């Protein structure tokens, strides 16, 4: 999609997890978010349309995305091991990368 | 997806990346493999239908999707950093994980 | 340290962790847990002294060592933000990875 | 310990990883760089002695060791499967997270 769209894609599935009924709901959000990640991972955001894509600062906006996905599929290692409340909670305790990025980069 | 088509996409991108020129195809191909081995996460294997789905075998079967998916995203990290070939590199070392499964759960 | 030793260390620091009181008292045994898991990662127990170091069945064994200290730090990663009972919770899913391996190769 | 000397632990061990020819040298070096990361993780650098441990400057700063030990361990993977060319070829690559959190927070 586009950097801004992707970001609402993840605003969606992150409350649909918090809402999560079952273990497929979670499983499906987490999918459509690492899906939704990668797409962001390759964008240049507003601010840093001045830093090279080689810049230390782009590595890191790009590494914010790294981190995120690791946090996601580690939520998926808890959705697929039968326990959703702990997966749900990895998905809340996830906003720490979210705000991390924004503050640096939005 | 069904397992063996997930596995086919997996294999097919493992060839793309192997035969890739630049940052995109690697990124695009590893982005595909992601969703792919994401999906197989839950998909169930024949040889483990006679183990509970909340068993240490089934845990340790899904756990190999955890991994896999990460070497993929770690490679994506170098793909998404311009380090084209060494994403191709990372692509090949992946294959410890893929195998390690096959020799346990195929 | 050889095998059994890295283990009980990993298995003592677990108890230390469950009961402990502060994020810095649960830190240092999640670091202990790790450091030992690093030294366990070179190991080759009896059930796999059987097979080769290039064996995939060797590679899968030294992969729960990858997983584990992966999630050890996902657990270390919560202590550091004042999240104690969450990172003591991570300490408890994290043993489905002690699980995985024992059910295969001990 | 205080973070200061942690950040010269890490550096030299890079000196001592690209000053290897074989496993343990590249396999142990990386070992203690993980301890190196582990303790630093908790410390408040000079430049955030004004912000709260709940703050997204800190969340992010100490997320940067999260990564690191991933990139380290991940290069210890290949160190343990025997792959020195591939774990050294990969330790110097971690580079772009050394110099990523420097430029931001150092
Ligand atoms: C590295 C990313 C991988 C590649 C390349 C392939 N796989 Fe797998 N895989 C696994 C099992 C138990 C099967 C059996 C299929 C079934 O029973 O229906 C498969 C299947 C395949 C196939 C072909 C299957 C066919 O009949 O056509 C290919 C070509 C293939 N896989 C390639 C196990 C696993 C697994 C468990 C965690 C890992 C991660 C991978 N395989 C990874 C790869
Ligand atoms: C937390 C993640 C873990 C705990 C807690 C324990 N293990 Fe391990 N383990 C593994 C093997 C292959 C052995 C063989 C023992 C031998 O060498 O004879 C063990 C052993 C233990 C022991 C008993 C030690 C003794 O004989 O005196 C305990 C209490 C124990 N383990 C607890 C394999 C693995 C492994 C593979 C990657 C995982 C990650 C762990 N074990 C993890 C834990
Ligand atoms: C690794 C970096 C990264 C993290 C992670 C990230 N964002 Fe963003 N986010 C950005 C950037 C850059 C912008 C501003 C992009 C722009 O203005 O074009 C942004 C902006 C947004 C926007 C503005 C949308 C718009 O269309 O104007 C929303 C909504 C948002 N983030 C939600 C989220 C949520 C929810 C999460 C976690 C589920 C998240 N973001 C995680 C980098 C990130
Ligand atoms: C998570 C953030 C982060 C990581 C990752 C990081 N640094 Fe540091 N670095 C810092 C901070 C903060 C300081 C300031 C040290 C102080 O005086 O407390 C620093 C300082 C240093 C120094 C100067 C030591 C001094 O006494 O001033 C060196 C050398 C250094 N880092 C090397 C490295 C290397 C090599 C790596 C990667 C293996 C690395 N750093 C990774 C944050 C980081
Ligand atoms: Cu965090
Ligand atoms: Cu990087």
């Amino acid at each position: 999609a586009d950097l801004e769209d992707n970001m609402e894609t993840l605003n969606d599935n992150l409350k649909v997890i918090e809402k999560a009924d079952n273990a497929a709901q979670v499983k499906d959000a987490l999918t459509k978010m690492a899906a939704a990640a990668a797409d962001a991972w390759s964008a240049t955001p507003p601010k840093l349309e001045d830093k090279s894509p080689d810049s230390p600062e782009m590595h890191d906006f790009r590494h914010g995305f790294w981190i995120l996905i690791g946090q996601i599929h580690a939520a998926l290692h808890l959705a697929n091991e039968g326990k959703v409340k702990e997966a749900q909670a990895a998905a809340e305790q996830l906003k720490c990368t979210c705000n991390a990025c924004h503050q640096k980069y939005r």
